[PDB]
């Protein structure tokens, strides 16, 4: 008897965990919109990152019901983190910012998943 989550159920449960990331300043700033390699001056970005992901895209998928299960949402969040850890050097701002967001996320998501 597989459990169905309504889009609205998932938005109500998961969106606050995304808002937790949005709220982190300065750490969220590089994550709030799609990476634009040209504006940023990193033209090898899409050479290396083949599945880009960012907060605004995750928000939009919640807002349009594109996640059928909570793990799909969590996977997109980790996708965004894994892209940043892959592309950026360990000493960089964005790498360290990513690690800060990942710590915040883990603390926020665990209770929500138990609830779901
Ligand atoms: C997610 N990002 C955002 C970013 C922002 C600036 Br500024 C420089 C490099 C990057 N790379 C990323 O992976």
């Amino acid at each position: 008897r597989k459990k169905i989550f309504k889009p609205e159920e998932l938005r109500q449960a998961l969106m606050p965990t995304l808002e937790a990331l949005y709220r982190q300043d300065p750490e969220s700033l590089p994550f709030r919109q799609p990476v634009d390699p040209q504006l940023l001056g990193i033209p090898d970005y899409f050479d290396i990152v083949k599945n880009p992901m960012d907060l605004s895209t995750i928000k939009r998928k919640l807002d349009t019901g594109q996640y059928q299960e909570p793990w799909q949402y969590v996977d997109d969040v980790w996708l965004m983190f894994n892209n940043a850890w892959l592309y950026n050097r360990k000493t960089s701002r964005v790498y360290k910012f990513c690690s800060k967001l990942a710590e915040v996320f883990e603390q926020e998501i665990d209770p929500v998943m138990q609830s779901l």
